[PDB]
């Protein structure tokens, strides 16, 4: 680890003093890499998964992980290769890897079936997982996918490429949040200490066959598992109402909703309505 | 504006040893406009007729060094650091506008008491002349314009894929593996500045994202106002999109235009393929 390594670290652990209920952060082997794993709830309770969005790491979950792990055993997995604690190796890039992994960690942690919910890239790791081991979900919580069902609108890549300049996660975050005061200021400080880590582990090539992807309709029709998908009217990274049209059209049976007076970080803008609607979904 | 940071200072290293690879005497200035300090090169006979070059994205005026002996043996050559790019220019509150960069580039011809010029333009750069050439036609004579930044089609997602991956451990080798298909073509030294750039984050602000700035796709109806005489020149290798479904399009719309698609070379044409690059601009130039 490197110093801004170490100082991203300090970070993250001073972002899970926002955690209102007890966890053990720790970590798993897998194929790809040892895995830090943040648990609470109830350790005989059913299962549940928690993967986060793209940069922002597993201590995200603060305001939603009260209410979620009063019932589940909930296990919030820093997803392998994005900004966080898990140390990739040996990472290809393909959707097939990043399958392997999850199915790893769910073998490590002991899980026969599972509930998921995911937020961005994790929304898009959920669907992934689901269309190719099923028979190791429950059923999905998909919140904003990264694209998924559509492809990223221009602006979401002009605005991550000034990331790392003066002002540029401040305008980042004011663009996604829609200039909204809602994240807390320590974890705000956690999400620009991992923009400025940038000497840590290599990314894989950008590749046809990884992430991000948009699922085709034929793809979409093959999912077996019963899925939520949640979208905020003020979404900025691609039309909210045309993916939950995509989703609708060829998802069978999915259970969605566009939801106001959110955009993409929905479970952190408004997570008393969506901590009932997803337990709701659950039971 | 702030100081210039241990990143900054190593950029003007890396930005000063580029530029020891210009083949020919020249002189930095910089030039103060509405929108800031702008870093010129000039090279070239002082009574020669003018030539306006503009470089792509993140490569400073520094890139022109297979280009400026040939083409400064006959113009008055300013190499121009595009304001708010990451260069020696020191951007002062840049709105990001269309009309803003064309007036900034006006400013600019003003001061350098320019009447009209021919002017070059690669990548962003490119995108600034058609911009600049479609606002203000009466400043400029004739305009090459090479592998513009959008302009015609708009990206393809593997360069913004490659781009955000340029700051991390190996990005910017594998961003320019990516660019220029594999092959070792641009001088380590060229190479130690870019990368300096990349590294140096703590600069200038961006102008934020905006439908009314860079970058941009000319309508049908923009292309079809083109009244100034335009050779545009694309590489056989491009990656940024298709290029020729871009010279197609340019070829239906822009009244008069010259364009080629060039083998053996991609993107940065203009240093994968210099001599065929000179001769060709300077041939469309002189006559
Ligand atoms: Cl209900
Ligand atoms: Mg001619």
């Amino acid at each position: 680890l490197s110093d801004n390594g170490i100082r991203y670290y300090q970070t993250y652990n001073e972002s899970l003093s926002l955690w209102p209920v007890r966890c053990k952060s720790f970590y798993i082997s897998t194929r790809f890499g040892q895995t830090h794993v943040i648990a609470s709830g109830p350790e005989d309770a059913p299962p549940l998964v928690l993967l986060h969005g793209a940069l922002f790491s597993s201590t995200m979950w603060y305001p939603n992980i009260a209410d979620w792990s009063s019932k589940y055993r909930t296990y919030a997995v820093d997803i392998i290769g994005d900004k966080n604690k898990s140390i990739p190796e040996n990472v290809s890039g393909t959707r097939t890897d990043y399958a392997n992994w999850l199915l790893d960690v769910f073998d490590n942690l002991g899980i026969e079936k599972s509930h998921m919910i995911g937020l961005s890239l994790g929304g898009l790791h959920t669907m992934n997982f689901l269309l190719r081991m099923p028979e190791r979900v429950k059923s999905a919580a998909i919140l904003s996918p990264a694209e998924t069902f559509l492809p990223f609108h221009h602006d979401f890549y002009k605005y991550a490429l000034g990331l790392t300049a003066s002002n540029g996660v401040e305008t980042f975050l004011n663009w996604m949040m829609n200039d909204q005061n809602v994240l807390h200021p320590i974890f705000v400080k956690q999400f620009k200490a991992g923009v400025m880590w940038q000497d840590g582990s290599r990314n894989p090539n950008p590749n046809a066959d990884g992430f991000p992807y948009v699922f085709t309709d034929e793809e979409l029709r093959s999912a077996r598992v019963p899925i939520l998908l949640l979208l905020g009217e003020h979404e900025v990274i691609y039309d909210p109402h045309s993916a939950l049209h995509r989703a609708s059209s060829f998802v069978p049976d999915i259970e969605a909703e566009v939801i106001k007076n959110a955009g993409h970080v929905l479970s952190m803008e408004q997570p008393t309505y969506v901590n009932e609607r997803v337990m709701r979904f659950f039971n």
